[PDB]
């Protein structure tokens, strides 16, 4: 209940909250039913429109104009925003040269250059350079300013999702807003786009900007606007807001447009009808930064452009319909469109069962459009598995495509032409950064990057300490003048063991055999120095990476290839080598097929056992450092150490092995040599994190070998390929993933195929960030390098996408 018997004379606008039952006037109020009688009448005005003519200027001020030409209005700061223009002889903000802006160049008593986040909806990054000759006030942002050639969204690319994640530095998976649609099991509620429940507080999880700002004593701007509020007024408003006294105007300020998103679902991304709301949205970005250089501060706020996700050609027509695929199709509820999410419809159904929903909708069709996975299988840079709200099936829809239940839901609901949701790395979905102002870099293009990032960057903005999230601070240092956040390296928590030979080999007794009988001094001094480290500098590229928890492990060194052996894991964290573009590959030599080598530098209670390979039926193994790439007979030896081996299934070393004995070379030869660190993940709780060793729910039979969830590798080299990896003396380039170690090849449905028609495709997919393999190891990698710290934070954050220009 509003007793809207108030009144909003002098509070138009206002920026705190009044409680109920007394009548709102802020810029939210219309949303909730709660505004004052004369809202409209007082704080919406619109007579004569948004612009001042010739014959405006001097004027008597009118109060119930929209904005003002009179003398006074430039005082009151509610002149319309071409004021000056219109009737002073002053330029457009457009039409001036831009000049680097050096220092903040602000009006008495502000203490800090204000931060205006312009915010648009469904701007797809390609809008940029396509719609560059229609944008001209965004153009000059874009390259007076900062920019990306793109910012990549989270996933999935919808609007709730993203804004959210923009505002917190959050996964959607950590901040709860992980479609625009969902239920909650613990609530028991739905949240909707439509309707009361999603404006209930305890959806919303992690401290997003305008709260660390409020907390940390730097004033906030009310950031949202109700739809029916017109962008004109919105602009006037944030105007209004910069006019008023120190004590009282807010340091920060957000404007959101609904478009391109809007036309772009009816239009597609690129219809003829687009062209429209991209000269309104410059227009907006014109009214702004014409007002802002009114106010004389157009050389002191940082503005950010920033868009949410982008848009993809999507038509009925391209639909896929679960009841084409499963007999059982009432007794499911599907969230649908551009994912899936599939769960029972009644609780009290005990004929519900995922493992054969899974299965009937896997590879059933030759050019089926979606692929079904159990949460936790999505690839890890999803990030997209642990939050009650995310179903455990989920289908990963191709692009241009819709998933729907029965053909009924998209008639009974061709209207739309785009949508958006999809995979995060597809070009389509990717949206815009540009940064301007004193803080900002002049005339800058940095790389692209994950939207994540930014959350800290508008902390730095703002001198605010960020609140935990999932941004690496210090990565982006790179698109800022000054305010730079100084990143330290992380203090490693466990030092290593360097064990020498301590045991003999009768000492073991692992049931494993190895025909390595076959037998000198200076040679023999040789094989020394490499167990003692002699050839380490050329394997361990970047130092050796830091355990940043607390365990048991040792350095093993050997002349190919040096590793952290976990002595509670039984198996390496990390192992490390480097292949130059000359490296040869050769086989295994039959007489070593099955060959396994006790490690006489680590105990036998220590070392994992070929007799539980050989009990558990469903798991066999393979090793880190391949035998493939040894660089010489003797050295091959070296790459059979049970130190070596890790447990794997029969069908995931169809992918590892081709990996080992046909990619790195390819790498290699194409990179001008590569060094390479793998190793395993557990991650059985899927959080994204390392686990303990209490939180592993499988081992190799009648063992404590634990089998990992996942293999990575980290392939590094010099960016500029004409130096070797080995002798890089600048940037450096990196691709890596996080493969699932998984008991059949399902997810890839030609994998009955040749390797060479099938499994690159599956590691693409499976591509990740360094730092993704960071946090699920507990490992720090590149702490040796001759490059800058926030250089290396960049390099650690990127991906590789695979996707076209
Ligand atoms: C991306 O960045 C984010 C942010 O840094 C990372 O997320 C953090 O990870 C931490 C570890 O997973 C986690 O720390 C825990 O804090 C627990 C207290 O949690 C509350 O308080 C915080 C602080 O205000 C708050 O942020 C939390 O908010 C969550 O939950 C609410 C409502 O439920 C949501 O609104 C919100 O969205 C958020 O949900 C997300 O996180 C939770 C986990 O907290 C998930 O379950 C959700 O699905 C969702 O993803 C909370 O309100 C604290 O209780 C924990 O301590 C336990 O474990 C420690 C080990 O140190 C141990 O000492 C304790 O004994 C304790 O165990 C006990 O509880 C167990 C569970 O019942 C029980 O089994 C045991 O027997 C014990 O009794 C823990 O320290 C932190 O909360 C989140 N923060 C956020 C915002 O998500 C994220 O990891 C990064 N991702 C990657 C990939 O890097
Ligand atoms: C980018 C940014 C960075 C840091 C802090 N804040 C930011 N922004 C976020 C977007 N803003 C809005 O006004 C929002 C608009 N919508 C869409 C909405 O309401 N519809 C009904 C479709 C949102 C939906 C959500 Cl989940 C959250 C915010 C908004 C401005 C502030
Ligand atoms: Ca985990
Ligand atoms: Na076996
Ligand atoms: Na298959
Ligand atoms: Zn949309």
């Amino acid at each position: 209940w509003t007793a809207t018997s108030g009144s909003c004379k002098g509070r138009c606008f206002e920026l705190q909250e009044v409680g109920p039952p007394d009548c709102r006037c802020d810029n939210l109020c219309k949303s909730y039913s709660s505004c004052c009688h004369d809202f409209d009448e007082l704080c919406l005005k619109t007579a004569r429109g948004w612009e001042c003519t010739k014959d405006r200027c001097g004027e008597v001020r009118n109060e119930e104009n929209a904005c003002h030409c009179s003398e006074d209005c430039l005082s009151r700061g509610d002149c319309c925003t071409n004021y000056q223009v219109v009737c002073k002889g002053e330029s457009h903000w457009v039409d001036d040269d831009c000049e680097e802006i050096k220092v903040p160049e602000c009006p008495a008593g502000f203490v800090r250059p204000p931060l205006i986040i312009f915010s648009v909806d469904g701007f797809r990054a390609s809008y940029m350079k396509k719609g560059s000759k229609v944008m001209p006030n965004i153009e000059k942002l874009r390259s007076c300013g900062t920019h990306a050639p793109y910012m990549r969204p989270v996933y999935p690319t919808k609007t709730f999702p993203n804004l959210y994640t923009l505002a917190t530095g959050l996964y959607p998976e950590s901040h709860g807003i992980v479609g625009n649609s969902m239920y909650d099991p613990v609530f028991d509620a739905s949240f909707h786009l439509r309707g009361r429940e999603k404006f209930n507080h305890r959806w919303w999880g992690g401290q997003p900007l305008w709260i660390t700002a409020t907390k940390q004593g730097v004033r906030a701007g009310t950031f949202f606007w109700s739809v029916s509020i017109p962008h004109e007024r919105r602009i006037l408003t944030i105007l209004q807001w910069l006019s008023l006294p120190d004590n009282e105007r807010p340091s920060v300020y957000a404007f959101y447009s609904e478009q391109p998103d809007f036309s772009g679902h009816k239009y597609g991304p690129f219809g003829p009808e687009m062209t429209n709301p991209l000269r309104e949205i410059d227009k907006t970005v014109g009214q702004l930064m014409d007002g802002l250089k009114q106010l004389r501060l157009h050389r002191c706020v940082n503005v950010i452009f920033v868009g949410d996700h982008g848009m993809e050609d999507v038509t009925c027509d391209r639909t896929e319909f679960l009841s084409n695929y499963l007999t059982n199709v009432d007794d499911i509820t599907l969230v649908p469109g551009t994912l899936g999410r599939i769960r029972a419809k009644s609780i009290n159904n005990s004929k519900y069962d995922p493992k054969t929903i899974i299965a009937a909708l896997t590879c059933k069709k030759p050019d089926q459009h979606f692929k079904p996975y159990m949460k936790q299988h999505l690839p890890k840079r999803l990030h997209y598995a642990n939050n009650r709200r995310i179903e455990d099936i989920h289908l990963l829809v191709d692009r241009r495509w819709h998933v729907a239940r029965k053909p009924l839901d998209v008639y009974k609901k061709c209207f739309f032409q785009g949508d958006h949701g999809f995979d995060n790395k597809v070009n389509s979905m990717q949206t815009v950064f540009v940064g301007y102002g004193p803080t900002f870099k002049y005339r800058t293009k940095v790389p692209p990057f994950e939207n994540i990032e930014l959350y800290n960057v508008m902390c730095d903005l703002l001198g605010l300490k960020p609140a935990p999230n999932n941004g690496t601070h210090g990565s982006l240092n790179h698109l800022l003048r000054t305010n730079t956040f100084r990143p330290t390296m992380p203090d490693e928590v466990s030092r290593p063991n360097y064990p020498g030979i301590m045991y003999l080999q009768s000492e073991f007794d692992l049931g494993c055999t190895c025909d390595d009988k076959v037998e000198n001094k200076l040679e023999e001094l040789n094989k020394r120095l490499h167990t003692k480290g002699s050839t380490k500098e050329r394997h361990l590229l970047y130092g050796r990476p830091a355990v940043l928890y607390r365990t048991s492990y040792d350095i093993l060194y050997h002349t190919d290839f040096e590793s952290g052996y976990s002595e509670i894991f039984l198996m390496p964290l990390w192992t490390s080598y480097t292949i130059s573009k000359q490296a040869e590959v050769s086989s295994i030599p039959e007489h070593l097929t099955n060959c396994v080598r006790p490690d006489v530098r680590v105990s036998p209670g220590f070392s994992q056992n070929c007799l539980a390979y050989k009990n558990d039926k469903q798991m066999s193994y393979g090793f880190l450092f391949p035998p493939y790439l040894s660089s010489s007979p003797e050295a091959k030896y070296d790459a059979f150490l049970v130190t070596n081996m890790v447990p794997m299934y029969p069908a995931f070393k169809r992918v590892w092995a081709y990996f080992q004995r046909v990619l790195v070379k390819k790498y290699a030869s194409e990179r001008n040599g590569v060094n390479v660190i793998s190793g395993p993940i557990f991650d059985y709780n899927y959080d994204g994190l390392r686990d303990t060793e209490d939180e592993i729910k499988q081992y190799v039979e009648g063992s404590s070998i634990p089998v990992p969830t996942h293999y990575y590798s980290i392939i590094t080299s010099c960016l500029d390929f004409t130096q070797p990896a080995d002798k890089c003396d600048g940037p450096l380039s990196v691709s890596s993933f996080i493969l699932p170690h998984r008991p059949d090849n399902d997810e890839s449905c030609n994998s009955s195929e040749d390797e060479s028609k099938w499994v690159e495709e599956l590691m693409k997919m499976h591509t990740a960030r360094v730092r993704d393999i960071e946090h699920l190891t507990g490992l720090d990698f590149y702490r040796k390098t001759s490059r800058s710290y926030s250089e290396i934070l960049t390099l650690k954050t990127y991906l590789h996408t695979y996707e076209s220009e």
